[PDB]
């Protein structure tokens, strides 16, 4: 058996269900059992790692676990993995943490916070630490439906996104064949792209110009403190500040661990073309 916790999730969804194609058997962790909102085959159960006494049912027989850095709960985690006889841990983590004084970072230290008490279990274990999301472009949804134009702080800033189908088959890999135990795997896309670039792609998916436009960087801190807290605002447009006009780095890993090449933005922004448009 193996658990993908936050298998209604992006990335968890699409674990469960390859996990599934294959003929294994899955539990997806779910926020209701009324719900449940998974694919067939997947038995919904509660994996709440803040009662760790829903962690020890959901763990019964389970032999592997997909896991996704939850805020809380890692040590209650690798206890009840351990008194449960999980062999194996597949970690959704973040580069983040293989930046340099990554101590020094909030990001870094939330999921250097999973991966040491994991690493220091005993647990065999695979950490997949991926760039920026390519779904964190679902941001924009509401900004493109309507227009023609994005506006944000920092069109300039470069990030090197990843497609979630991406790191779905490389999790799926690390469950389900060998020679990933105890590797680390930085995960980016084949291209970094600016803020803008990635605008101008969602675009070409929609087969319409969309223009992404500097705005000033108070406007920005405004709009953004309608999402997140000003502490949170500060430190994201200090990121995008520092990303501005800096190609990030660019990492052969998807093909690597897969044998595929790594999926573009271009062909995210296709696959997700209808939350772009009415």
């Amino acid at each position: 058996k193996i658990l993908v916790t936050g298998a209604r999730g992006s990335i968890g969804s699409r674990v469960a269900g390859k996990l599934v194609e294959r003929g294994l058997p899955v539990r997806g962790g779910v926020r209701d059992l009324a719900a449940p909102g998974l694919p067939e085959g997947v038995e919904a159960v509660q994996a709440d790692l803040t009662r760790p006494e829903t962690l020890a049912r959901a763990l019964e027989g389970v032999d592997k676990v997909f896991l996704y850095t939850v805020p809380e709960g890692i040590a209650g985690f690798v206890d009840e993995a351990r008194a449960a006889g999980v062999r194996h841990v597949v970690l959704l983590s973040s580069i983040a943490v293989t930046w340099p004084d990554a101590d020094r970072d909030p990001i870094g230290r939330m999921h250097l916070a999973v991966e040491r008490p994991i690493e220091e279990s005993g647990l065999g274990w695979t950490f997949v630490r991926p760039e920026a999301l390519a779904t964190n472009a679902l941001g924009w949804a509401p900004e493109i439906r309507g227009g023609d134009m994005v506006r944000c702080a920092y069109p300039g800033a470069y990030t090197t996104p990843v497609h979630e189908e991406d790191i779905a088959d490389v999790v799926v890999a690390a469950l389900t064949t060998p020679g990933h135990r105890s590797a680390a795997y930085a995960l980016t896309g084949p291209e970094t792209l600016t803020q803008a670039e990635q605008v101008a792609l969602i675009g070409e998916a929609l087969g319409r110009a969309v223009r992404c436009e500097r705005m000033p960087e108070q406007e920005a801190r405004a709009v953004l403190e309608g999402l997140y807290p000003a502490e949170v605002v500060d430190a994201i447009l200090a990121g995008q500040a520092a990303r501005d006009g800096r190609p990030a780095e660019v990492l052969d890993t998807i093909r690597a661990v897969t044998g595929r090449p790594a999926r573009t933005f271009r062909e995210w922004a296709g696959d997700h073309v209808a939350a772009f448009r009415p």
